[PDB]
């Protein structure tokens, strides 16, 4: 009966940060995701190039991300979940990029990657923490004898969902839902609550 | 590099929960200690029996514990820490006893043990998650390539502190302080902040 709820960040609790950053700054180029560029090391090399070409330092970038908001209903959902589970966020975001949004969620433990910042505050590099990081985080909780219930919205979440004791697709695209019928797929926070209740070994209230 | 701050709960952020609870009830028989009964299983079995004899269901217990508050300054300290680190609380108490205190700290991730609750809300047993749970939690975060900075107040916390990359003693007894000089020993939240800054590999502000 010892359970950790692991959540993806972008698309589950907050908007896709780079697309939202692109929308705020008018830099259309930054709307690009893995659907356009598969290799995260390349995409991260590129995104950082574009930022530097626009003279956007870390402080500048954080100013923009500070104007973003959690998805409607997301904070209430996190509050509900924290009353019932230990809540850990597993994301391929970066600490320095996501900080203003994480504050609005009450800074739940976040397991993600980091940036490399020079003495002039420029984003020159990044470090991926490890391979298959969300799956490996689930393994770490299993080593502590936790049952893990995980929710994610995209293909890059399916290893986490498969490794967990129970996985839930939230707001997932139809292709993903069709490819992974083993996970319940829901698209409202209330329904997501109900899937956490179904997956739990405990008797919990909605 | 990437840093998790692990905090012991009781004595660092909140009062010793069992002892405070037993005092608040006025029931002398609930006040027996590990000194009176050094076998923990026998002690816990006795506690559960006396609770039941006095009709104290989980809801009654939590109502009493909900009158406890975090130590003066602990709320601010947790907030300060969450701006700078990923924060995880480690404890040898039970989820059901800590829940009303955790709520007051914004429900940071808590890795601890669990009680067994029957359908009538009676406390009918307990489950320890694993041996040396705090030390093993540090090992789990190391398996995800985190550097761990830990703080604790007791002799038993020293396994956790030794396992961490940096350990800090907070409100520790003289015997612990002197036998473990490798951990800086402090007793105010401001000094605790300063020890987290010293232990960090990153440039962080007070
Ligand atoms: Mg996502
Ligand atoms: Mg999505
Ligand atoms: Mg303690
Ligand atoms: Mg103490």
């Amino acid at each position: 009966d010892m359970e950790i709820a692991c959540l993806d960040l972008e698309g589950v609790l907050v908007p896709e940060i780079w697309i939202a950053f692109a929308e705020k700054t008018g830099i259309d180029a930054l709307k690009a995701t893995t659907r356009d560029i598969p290799d995260y090391d390349v995409l991260m090399k590129q995104r950082l190039r574009i930022l530097d070409e626009h003279g956007l330092k870390l402080g500048d970038i954080q100013e923009v991300i500070a104007t973003l908001k959690p998805l409607e209903g997301a904070v209430e959902f996190v509050d509900w979940l924290r009353e019932r589970f230990q809540v850990v966020i597993l994301s391929d975001t970066f600490y320095e990029f996501s900080q203003p949004l994480m504050r609005q969620l009450g800074f739940p433990t976040l397991l993600c990657h980091k940036l490399e910042i020079d003495d002039s505050d420029r984003v020159v590099g990044y470090q991926l923490r490890q391979k298959d990081p969300k799956r490996q985080s689930v393994i770490a909780f299993k080593s502590l004898y936790y049952r893990v219930i995980a929710a994610g919205d995209s293909y890059n979440d399916t290893t986490m969902l498969s490794e967990a004791h129970a996985g839930i697709l939230f707001h997932a695209p139809e292709n993903v839902i069709r490819e992974f019928p083993q996970f319940p797929a829901v698209h409202t926070y209330e329904d997501l609550k109900r899937e956490f209740l179904k997956a739990s070994s405990r008797s919990l209230s909605l």
